[PDB]
């Protein structure tokens, strides 16, 4: 089962013997044999070499150029290119999947890709390879984007061919040049809207374990495209949303500040303006709470993410949902003739007020500041509170055990007294009912020294990580966050209107191999070159 | 079992030390283990080199201040040492006694002590990060 | 006389280069393969699997390399950096992940339970005078 399915053609190909391969081919053996052995499986056991399951793919992925040309250019029985294996991957898909982000590997892969593509175009110009999809509905470009292959994506996006009868395979062109300045064009077909899955959509919604989510948006066209969309309309949409949220929060605060103090709600309103205003404010607050609840549940339903990504990703959708839950529980308690609705309301109010850092994205420096804040919260709280809590509990138990009786004979009181030392209110003489004063003093001094050493170690370790390798990541994270916001806003059409669109229609190549012309929704960029004439 | 009362002191020392003796199990977790390693290295490499100067300064200024005072509650050495130690944790008084002469000398001594101690703490935290060049 | 072989002597005195060379020695000549310690079971395309000899590394019945490196005194030059050699890191990771993890977790749980019991017992001591009670 492990070596099952192998055929002589595979050995001949993978031994680097051209003459033996030719002699074996002369016999007439089938060139469409597929090996289903477990040794060629995806990740079934660490050992294995996936190569597409076809002899043509084997030749392509093993540095074989003359051999693959011979296989594809024989008069006896040429091998079809549109072949698909059990998984459905083609030679192009296998080439994409073999890449592992190494400079030599990247140059090899791109050279082989270009050669095979031009040969395929030359032999059968009528057919197009890049639009063939496997079972998962992924094209080579989508597959490259999903798995974080920087080199292949970068090569494909700005591909340039400078040969007659092959211009129509290119994606980057040159509209005109004059002196030190020339303007280029980039093809946007299947980048922002493909009707199945675009590059931007795949990169934005990918799970966090993907290798290079942050750094994959630095490729040329994407940055400018996102900036254009933003500056056209996302700015106005975002500012309107921010204003509305601020107004709602102000109303909620003002309504909560004037609650009545009589006992056992509900309270019967009186014939005065203040009562009407207060009731209106409360109604508005409840409406906002239910709105946020429904939006959050809708998002959680559509995305359906995993568990480990619920805090690394969606770090804000959970907070808004929790605030809404607090509001609803407060309402339920209020209409049940109890008094804990006040506690629920204050928790909701504080959390909502602190939940306003979400809107700092859209401003560069503030966004970077917020990114650093959240990274530190998620990366240091757990690692630095454990030791402190251990020390506090141990010394508090010792001190409480020493005392005989009095007001400080509990555990809560002594824990609070020892916590006071960390914020600059230590007493050192907060009780006198005990024996062996020397033990008391020694314990307190040891606790103080250990805590201060611990704080010093925490601030040195915290700056150690920043070797200047903290800002370049923060900027990329902020850019990814803004990109997600732009995509979401575009998907949620403003009102019922629809004006957004990538760029203008244009004629660049003129004519395909067929007589008919074509249009490909380009996006012009102006650049000035002084050297390398 | 000898009908005494110091077993309480022994028991509390044992309890506190045992509770703090639990950092041994942080090995087996990568980041926590590295944190504990840094903690122990700092304890063994800075305590002796940084407490000597502070204790010297504290004792000298405490002896001077005690010698200045005439009589009262703060006419001992333990009391004045504790009062001057309070300054380091944010509870300085600057007027904790009034039974003496030559108030200017008292104020000058206290100000000099405060300035020297703060300079010393600053130097300690700069020297401590200097060693970490990554 | 001290019962040290060249490998043990190299490990004890902190000679990184000699130890690194000896551990992964490779000979590619006929009639001399049996002197090697690293081999090649098979190769296929861009992938090939190697083998490492573990005789007298983790159990020699007198003194192994791991035992000598672990218990060496602190004045030895390169105790910390001598475990970065190839086979040793993976060997230690394997042993850990097989069974030391479970042993360690059980020990941690037992210690926590004992400490909780001791704290609770000490918190409720009687206050009458002149023990025993
Ligand atoms: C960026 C990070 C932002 C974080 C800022 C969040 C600030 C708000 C912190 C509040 C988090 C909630 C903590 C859990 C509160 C439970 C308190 C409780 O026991 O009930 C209080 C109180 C009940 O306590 P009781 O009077 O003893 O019964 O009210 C409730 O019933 C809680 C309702 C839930
Ligand atoms: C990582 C570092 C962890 C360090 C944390 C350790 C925290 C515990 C610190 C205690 C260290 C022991 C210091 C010496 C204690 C002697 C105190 C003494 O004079 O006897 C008290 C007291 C006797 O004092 P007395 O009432 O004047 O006679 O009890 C004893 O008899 C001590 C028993 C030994
Ligand atoms: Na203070």
């Amino acid at each position: 089962s492990y070596y099952k399915g192998q055929t002589a053609l595979h050995i001949a190909i993978e031994r680097r013997n051209m003459t033996l391969v030719t002699l074996l081919v002369e016999n007439g053996a089938d060139v469409q044999a597929a090996a289903n052995g477990d040794f060629f499986k995806k990740t079934k056991g660490r050992p294995g070499f996936y190569f597409g399951e076809l002899p043509l793919s084997l030749a392509a992925c093993t540095n074989q150029l003359a051999i693959v040309k011979f296989l594809l250019q024989n008069s006896w029985q040429p091998a079809d290119i549109s072949a698909r294996d059990s998984v459905g991957n083609t030679v192009l898909h296998a080439l994409v999947e073999v890449a592992d982000n190494t400079v030599d590997n990247t140059k090899f892969v791109t050279s082989m890709y270009n050669e095979i593509l031009i040969l395929g175009a030359k032999l059968h110009p009528t057919l197009k390879l890049e639009e063939i999809t496997n079972r998962k509905g992924l094209t080579p470009l989508a597959l490259a984007a999903s798995s974080g292959k920087i080199g292949v994506l970068a090569y494909i996006l700005q591909r340039e061919i400078h040969e007659p009868e092959c211009r129509h395979l290119s994606r980057k062109f040159t509209e005109w040049a004059y002196g030190p300045v020339h303007s280029s064009l980039y093809d946007l077909s299947c980048i922002d809207t493909c009707e199945k899955n675009s590059v931007l959509e795949v990169i934005a919604y990918s799970s966090s374990e993907t290798p290079n989510r942050h750094d994959m948006l630095l490729v040329e066209p994407l940055n400018r495209l996102l900036q254009d969309k933003w500056d056209r309309f996302v700015k106005r949409i975002f500012y309107f949303n921010f204003f509305v949220y601020c107004l709602y929060m102000i109303i909620f605060t003002a309504a909560a500040y004037y609650r009545p103090v009589e006992g056992l709600p509900p309270y019967k309103l009186k014939n005065t303006v203040g009562d009407y205003f207060r009731v209106t404010g409360e109604i508005l607050s409840v409406s906002g709470g239910v709105y946020f609840f429904f939006r959050g549940i809708q998002y959680f339903l559509q995305r359906r993410p995993s568990l480990k990504s619920l805090f690394v990703d969606s770090y804000s959708e959970i907070l808004f949902f929790v605030q809404s839950l607090f509001m609803l529980v407060s309402v339920v308690l209020y209409f049940s003739q109890r008094k804990e609705y006040v506690a629920s309301m204050v928790f909701s109010l504080a959390m909502g007020w602190t939940n306003m850092l979400y809107y700092t994205r859209g401003f560069q420096q503030m966004g970077i500041y917020a990114v650093m804040i959240e990274k530190m919260i998620l990366r240091d709280l757990c690692r630095f509170m454990f030791v402190y809590l251990v020390f506090l509990f141990g010394f508090s138990t010792a001190v409480v055990t020493l005392i005989e009786d009095g007001k400080y004979n509990s555990l809560y009181s002594t824990c609070l007294e020892l916590f006071k030392f960390t914020i600059g209110m230590g007493d050192l003489e907060f009780t006198e009912n005990y024996d062996f004063k020397a033990v008391f003093i020694i314990l307190l001094l040891a606790y103080v020294i250990l805590t201060y050493i611990l704080l010093l170690n925490m601030l040195i370790a915290l700056m150690g990580e920043t070797v200047n390798k903290i800002a370049q990541e923060s900027k990329n994270i902020w850019k990814l966050q803004r990109a997600i916001t732009i995509l979401d806003t575009e998907k949620s059409f403003l009102k019922c209107m629809r004006k957004a669109f990538r760029s203008g229609k244009l004629l660049q190549v003129g004519f395909t191999p067929d007589g008919k012309d074509d249009y490909r929704w380009c996006f012009r960029v102006d650049e000035v070159n002084w050297t390398t004439w």
